[PDB]
């Protein structure tokens, strides 16, 4: 099931960021639109591309916590926390409390209060 490390196996990670990112809302990147996203910010449990992903590798852990769905290894509390999140449920928060100018290609909403915000609101559907 789990390794020693706390992962799930490359197998049972496939098989769910297969069917994951096949979402609707997870079929383009949350900040360029670019398609089929498969990199991941797992602080706010949104899907990007390879070209946003290097951009949130720059801003450090704290802000953005980037992985390849792809390749990298994940532990089962990753999962549910990217099955409670997605980029609809991102863009819902984000567009109401960033507004119609909401523009997440410049990652402001990554460094932003509300940010940290919605990291709260997924940390606490997953821990209560
Ligand atoms: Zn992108």
């Amino acid at each position: 099931d789990v390794d020693e490390k706390g992962f799930v196996s490359d197998k049972l990670r496939d098989n769910f960021f297969q069917i994951v990112r096949n979402r609707p809302e997870n079929r383009t990147c949350f900040d360029c639109e670019s398609r089929n996203p498969t990199w991941l910010s797992l602080s706010f449990a949104v899907f990007i591309c390879l070209n946003c992903s290097s951009d949130h590798r720059k801003m450090g852990v704290h802000i953005s916590f980037v992985r390849s769905s792809d390749l990298d290894k994940f532990t089962p509390i990753q999962l549910v926390r990217m099955d409670i999140g997605g980029n609809g449920r991102a863009r819902n928060y984000f567009k109401q409390v960033l507004g119609v100018n909401f523009s997440p290609k410049t990652k402001e909403y990554a460094s932003s209060i509300c940010g940290r915000q919605y990291k709260q609101i997924l940390d606490s559907e997953i821990s209560e």
